[PDB]
This record gives C-alpha cells, structure tokens and sequence, in this order.
C-alpha cells in the first residue's frame, strides 16, 4: 500500500484536487454542519470524478484518493474551528455514519 | 474493495473500534484543535492496534480500518462544532499534512 500512497499524493498535489477538496468542505459544512446525508454524495462524487481520470487505476489506489480529498477538506475546516464540547457517546454514530457511505462508493 | 469494506466494518463495531476512536479524537483536539504533530501519531498508532490483532490481514483491509477509526474520531467531533469561518486556502496544508502522514503509517 505504500507505492500506492505515493501515486495518490502525486494526483492530488495537482489544482484538480483543490477543486474537488474545495466542493466537499463546501458541501460538507454547506447548511453550517456536518450533514450525513451528503456524507455518502461527496464520497460517491469524489471517486467518481478520479475515477473517470483513471479507469484502468485499482480500487485500492483510487480509495486511496478517496480518502485523501475527503480529510483535506475537513482538515481545512477544523482550521478555523475551535471544538468545542464534544460528547465520546457520538462516536457510535460517526464510524456508523462512515461505514454506511462506504457502500456508496462500491454500490 | 468491497468485500474489504464489510471485513474491517465487522470489527469497527466492536468496543475495540470504539476505544481507539476515543484517543483519536481525545487526542486530535486535546490542546483545543487540531494538532498536525499528532495526525501521523493517531494514525500510526491506529494502524499499530488493529495491525497486532490481524497480522495476516492485507495492507489495503488493516488501511481501510485506520481510516475508519479516524473519520469516526473527527466526524464525532464535528456533530458538536458549528463550523465557523474556514478559508478555502488552508485546504493546501490540510492535504499536505494528511498526504505526509500516510508515510508514518508504512514508514
């Protein structure tokens, strides 16, 4: 998985994954939160657009991908947050919320 | 990757996934926010855990549950956040930091 890390970083250095980093944080924080109901739409949306870059990439690498946009976006946003009171008994639904979107992008 | 998908989610609904999510995040926004000198320590450390328990699992599998773990952990945060002010020209640290940190995880 490492040779793989290094084929990713390489496409996503590039202003197209600016772009797409730029719609999900948007998007992800549009309404002022986190909403899951587009969780799995920027995930599909991501993938997707990469995806129709490199069609003959392997799903590994191009999860990879994936995933890099995603936590680039709301990496930037925390940024700026300052967390405030987080409850530990949310962490149930957040992995749920994540294992769910995953079925987006295979299904 | 699929079939991966439903292999690391099995075990991120175990206690053992919520425990680790709690130090990911705990730790993610300790000081206040988010601390880049602890993204490539949460995400070395995730990996270490779950890669002791499934030593014969592939890199993409135990890589799938590294990533869960930790979206589970920030996401969690979030539901509480409000997100304020984020400028769209941090998202260039942010996918650099994460970008650097996949190299603590296989090195």
């Amino acid at each position: 998985v490492g040779t793989t890390v290094a084929s990713t970083t390489s496409r996503l250095s590039t202003a197209e994954a600016s772009s797409r980093i730029s719609t999900a944080a948007s998007t992800l924080v549009s309404g002022g939160y986190l909403n899951t109901a587009a969780l799995p739409s920027v995930i599909a949306d991501l993938f997707a657009q990469v995806g129709a870059s490199s069609p003959g990439v392997s799903d590994s690498e191009v999860l990879i991908q994936v995933l890099l946009e995603i936590v680039s976006s709301l990496i930037h946003i925390l940024s700026s947050s300052s967390v405030g009171q987080v409850d530990f008994s949310s962490v149930g639904s957040s992995a749920a919320a994540v294992g769910q979107s995953m079925q987006v992008v295979m299904g």
